[PDB]
């Protein structure tokens, strides 16, 4: 009666004095930006609440070697690039295969690239690229690569990753906010010299295998699972599944088939799959790849379900 009342003015409060999403309750609508940048799987961009990833924040995503945070992180890469956005990598891991990447949608000839020398080197070019204004997304490949330059000049010990990570991000956070520009960190599983990222970033995801897909005895990618732990852009702890198949990436024709059904804009009646009267396919791969084989189709599903949700 009298407290609904002094519970909105504290929440106000609490907004006005640290931000907009510094409190939420967990059913509440996410509040809809004027551009994110899609990931690739439409049901991550549902549990991301805002459809992709937020501009000009930090985002951080992290998991077991070969778990699909890259892959995830890709896709941004090519979603920004397909907007007519520039991209860059900064790579002190050395796995980058751009022949994958093309097929997951990366311009890569115009994609820069840089493979620093230092921790600190990685971090500051990182930020020289960022201020300049002219970037929409930096993928830092990855967080424990960011070895420091007193560590590799074999000279202090303990701690000197996680204060080059702290210092790098309070100045880098500014010039991001003010440019507009995504920051991915990738991440192996203070997993890494990470505590101060998993305070400056506004998106946190845990990337996971589930199952491995298969096709007889030699199968085909993976089934992965994506909990965003963190999201001050909107209610947090959501969970998204999809597809990620070798050489191809993320299965956009699967997402929508799943989140499809799942607003029953898309009915199952047995192994059918079906779209307003119409069949799409028998079982889920004949559904799959008529939805690649008539995009107008898969297009129509998508814009039905981003409008039933935001
Ligand atoms: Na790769």
């Amino acid at each position: 009666p009298d407290r609904e009342k002094a519970l909105e003015l504290a929440v106000a409060q609490i907004e006005k004095s640290y931000g907009k999403g510094s409190v939420m309750r967990l059913g509440d609508e996410a509040r809809q930006p004027i551009s994110v940048i899609p990931t690739g799987s439409i049901a991550l961009d549902v549990a991301l609440g805002i459809g992709g990833l937020p501009r000009g924040r930090v985002i951080e995503i992290y998991g077991p070697e070969s778990s699909g945070k890259t892959t995830v992180a890709l896709h941004a890469v090519a979603n920004a690039q397909a907007a007519g956005g520039v991209a860059a990598f900064i790579d002190a891991e050395h796995a980058l295969d751009p022949d994958y990447a093309k097929k997951l949608g990366v311009d890569t000839d115009s994609l820069l690239v840089s493979q620093p020398d230092t921790g600190e080197q990685a971090l500051e070019i990182a930020d020289m690229l960022i201020r300049s204004g002219a970037l929409d997304i930096v993928v830092i490949d990855s967080v424990a690569a960011l070895v420091p330059r007193a560590e590799l000049e074999g000279e202090s010990h303990v701690g000197l990753q996680a204060r080059l990570m702290s210092q790098a991000l309070r100045k880098m956070t500014g010039a991001l906010n003010n440019s507009g520009t995504t920051a991915i960190f990738i991440n192996q599983l203070t997993t890494t010299g990470g505590k101060a990222l998993k305070f400056y970033a506004s998106v946190r995801m845990d990337v996971r295998r589930v199952e491995t897909l298969k096709d007889g005895t030699n199968a085909v990618g993976n089934r992965t699972r994506v909990k965003v732990v963190k999201n001050k852009c909107s209610p947090p702890f959501k969970q998204a599944e999809f597809d990620i198949l070798y050489g191809k990436g993320i299965s956009r024709e699967g997402s929508l088939i799943d989140m499809g059904v799942d607003q029953g804009l898309i009915r199952k009646s047995g192994a059918w799959f079906t779209y307003e009267g119409e069949q799409l396919g028998q079982g889920k791969e004949n559904a799959r790849n008529f939805l690649v084989e008539n995009a107008d189709v898969a297009d129509e599903i998508e814009k039905k379900i981003k409008e039933k949700l935001g």
